[PDB]
């Protein structure tokens, strides 16, 4: 068959997406059991966004100030709390549709699905990847804050991402479900320096592996290369350096294709040095680093 | 914010995805109300796949031969029927989770979401587009037949696509929910000629429009061009010819950007003639034709 960027199915998460409004500000929350998780900066007014004192602002806000609507269902707040950058608004009504869920902090390179919501209603779903500058590139208009990113292995939903802010650079930053930001970012309207963005080399190999499986074998060179010397090429082109754990996770892909991992590193060396000269892999003229090895096997088998 | 290929949320469709097995063959069905829709060729054995006589095979098969499982729920068949290339297996249990749905036949160029299922369980969701050879490029492994494509405007699910077969060419063909194939294809294991695949010019303009909105304005040339003479460029490069209906549907995008439609056709003329010379729009070194004008506005506003 074929290879496309595929999101996990979204239903288990849609019935967790509520509407959260404090004062004049409206953003999405995540209602799991009897707690509704949402970004802190819901309690900010425009004036406080340079550097708000969140503690002080929360002191002022009231449980009745916190307004939770699950669609046309109307939830009522019985507690409030600040875990790092998130608020936990305890409620009376527990969710009948709470899935088996875990809170997980993802590592750079990992991919997840994003359910983009506005005003508590889901609008669309798309696959993102966490990057080595701990930023994500996604679609987030005004009001999309609170939208969550998640993986579904087996029956379990593993929430890893709550969106908070767009950066002046156009990329997006956010936190895990315990409220800590990925990367150095803070929930202030400050200029914040994202760092250099290094391509997930193990992902690009896995994509190329998914190409040989799906009928694209032009890049396959008769050559080979060494891990140390591939990485010299890698650092030149700002590619994350390959390790043996990387080689090992590609093992299952190595076997089915019967193309050794170092052989593919050599095909990737020429593609970096000689570019593409006008051909395409899997329908792209760019090297693609947002498919993990896991993403490929799940799609290609 | 940003621009990504976004699928519609999938929950309303997941709870319609059942398991359908006839004889030794297992594929997915779509259970709406008291009818479970699935591809005909479920009733084929390997020997009959050159050119099966479907009528005759259905005569032989029995209601009890038709086995429907909604996850661990067990549905029981009380009728059977052949509408073109689909079977309608009436059942006793109506779906408690049937959404407000319509059956629609899409026109070439239109985009929809695909819920990829195996054995009745959804695995992933991704955006496809119907193309002018009436084929789709997607991810469809063995057992994915019966997976459906759909749009969700408002609260209504508009099913347009049931997958049936992969072609020897690697692309995918299927039917509407009334069973008629898009394009000239038949449910036979024959070599079948897909035709020439023309790029949806109105989609590529809409994508470029979505780029100016999202901070990519390098392609914007100070030039202009004529509809007749742009189309001369279009036919050279095998691009679907632009009409005034096309220009009109881009009106809302023309206004917000303040870039006339013919100006963008001129930027597209140079990109076709001079290529990209190594730059990228929206993260791609290819011209993208699987965003309708509707897809762009829904994402960019
Ligand atoms: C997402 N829902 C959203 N988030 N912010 C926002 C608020 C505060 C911070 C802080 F700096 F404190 F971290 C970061 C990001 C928004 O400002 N907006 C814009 C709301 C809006 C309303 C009307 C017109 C324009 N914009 C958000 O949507
Ligand atoms: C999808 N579920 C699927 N469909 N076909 C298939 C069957 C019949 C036709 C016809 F020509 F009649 F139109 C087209 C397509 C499949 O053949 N398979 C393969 C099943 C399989 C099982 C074990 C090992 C390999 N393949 C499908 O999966």
């Amino acid at each position: 068959s074929g290879f496309r960027k595929m999101a996990f199915p979204s239903g288990k998460v849609e019935g967790c997406m509520v509407q959260v409004t404090c004062g004049t500000t409206t953003l999405n929350g995540l209602w799991l059991d009897d707690v509704v998780y949402c970004p802190r900066h819901v309690i900010c007014t425009s004036e406080d966004m340079l550097n708000p004192n969140y503690e002080d602002l929360l002191i002022r806000k009231s449980n009745h100030n916190f307004l939770v609507q699950a669609g046309n269902v109307q939830l009522r707040v019985i507690g409030h709390s600040m875990q790092n950058c998130v608020l936990k608004l305890k409620v009376d009504t527990a969710n009948p549709k709470t899935p088996k869920y875990k809170f997980v902090r993802i590592q750079p390179g990992q991919t997840f699905s994003v359910l983009a919501c506005y005003n508590g209603s889901p609008s669309g779903v798309y696959q993102c990847a966490m990057r080595h500058n701990f930023t994500i590139k996604g679609s987030f208009l005004n009001g999309s804050c609170g939208s969550v990113g998640f993986n579904i292995d087996y029956d379990c939903v593993s929430f890893c991402y709550m969106h908070h802010m767009e950066l002046p650079t156009g990329v997006h930053a956010g936190t895990d479900l315990e409220g800590n930001f990925y990367g150095p970012f803070v929930d202030r309207q400050t200029a914040q320096a994202a760092g250099t963005d290094t391509t997930i080399t193990v992902n690009v190999l896995a994509w190329l592996y998914a190409a040989v499986i799906n009928g694209d074998r032009w890049f396959l060179n008769r050559f080979t290369t060494t891990l140390n010397d591939f990485n010299l090429v890698a650092m030149k082109y700002n590619y994350e350096p390959l390790t043996q754990d990387h080689v090992d996770i590609l093992g299952p892909l190595s076997a089915q294709t019967g193309i050794a991992v170092l052989d593919m590193c050599a095909s990737l060396k020429e593609l970096l040095q000689n570019g593409m000269n006008g051909r395409t892999i899997l329908g792209s003229a760019l090297l693609e680093d947002e498919f993990t090895p896991f993403d490929v096997v799940r799609q290609c088998s």
